[PDB]
């Protein structure tokens, strides 16, 4: 596991000390002409470029609505240590009872996800400002990491979306 | 160099005995919460949002205590492979001047003032506590920077200037060059 930090110190998955993606769901992919594109954004005037047609927003950080993110090269190497030292993150959604039920689990109604706690981290992970598209029963879903809400894409209405750890205790780990 | 990563994957400069570690922002330093695997079980149920730890309003849904920051360490470490620092990203802060152009932080405005803080100590900070709050001196003038608003403002006054944070330009030319 070698890990780098984006242009906001965020942990990510080089010749130059810049690399310049954009993230077309699925993947993070290379823009060609990475240094015209660091000297732009070294410009602190420039907010828009475009090269090949593609609108660069360096103040959303966005190229043709699509998120974009600088990778600084330094790699940093995972320390070995033991599994039960490692955070999973489980993710939850608002019920019609008002109360949490997780990501691929079935809801009051009978009713499941496939996406789950794992799908949604992977995301999270590699594309905070990812928005997806889920099933569960016979209803399409859209999924806004920044707003923490799913939407049905037929009826508008939203539900709440919430992030938090796998419970680990000190016997446990002693365990 | 080794780093943690803390609940939203930012890099932290630091294992420790829990797989988790509770901080909170207390200027200039993260400080360790007393009570850490009680503030965990509390953190795991979704529906708890509000704790009370000794004389602490935890607030789980802001990720404040008593209005200051705080942050959840993962406990796995990551080290930091040393290559050239042409390799390094700098970063350069600025802030829009009267001229409507950018005057780097601690160099002079158009009316020949300058803060004490530089681009080094804003990115120190801005690394460390990103929902900071900073309060600085320039000519005869206190100002507050928000790095969530990027912003200052004139405590007295109450005028906005636009913040602005772009990288120190590493041509590869620079980098071949940098080679010794
Ligand atoms: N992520 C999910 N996983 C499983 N079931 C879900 C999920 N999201 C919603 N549901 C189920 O769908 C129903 C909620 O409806 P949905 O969110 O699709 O909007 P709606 O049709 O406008 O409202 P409602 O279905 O409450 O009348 C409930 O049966 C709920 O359990
Ligand atoms: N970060 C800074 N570094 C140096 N000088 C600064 C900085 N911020 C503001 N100044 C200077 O302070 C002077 C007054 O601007 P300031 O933002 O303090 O608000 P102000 O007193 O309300 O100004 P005005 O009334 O002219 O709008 C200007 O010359 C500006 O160049």
């Amino acid at each position: 596991k070698e890990i780098c930090l984006d242009h906001l110190y965020r942990g990510c998955q080089f010749h130059l000390p810049y690399r310049w993606q954009l993230f077309i769901l699925p993947t993070w992919m290379d823009f060609q002409d990475m240094e015209y594109i660091e000297r732009a954004y070294c410009d602190p005037q420039i907010e828009i470029i475009v090269i090949e047609k593609h609108r660069i927003n360096f103040k959303k950080m966005t190229c043709d609505s699509y998120p974009i993110r600088r990778l600084s090269t330094p790699s940093f190497v995972e320390k070995t240590l033991n599994s039960v030292f490692t955070t999973k993150w489980l993710w939850y959604w608002r019920n019609e009872l008002n109360e949490y039920t997780q990501y691929g689990h079935e809801s009051p109604s009978h009713t499941s996800s496939e996406i789950n706690s794992a799908y949604l981290e992977s995301f999270f992970h590699s594309c905070p400002r990812g928005v997806l598209q889920f099933h569960a029963g016979s209803q399409n879903y859209e999924l806004s990491f920044q707003g923490m809400i799913q939407t049905n894409i037929a009826s508008k209405t939203q539900r709440h979306v919430v992030r938090r750890p796998v419970f680990v205790s000190s016997k446990d780990v002693e365990q």
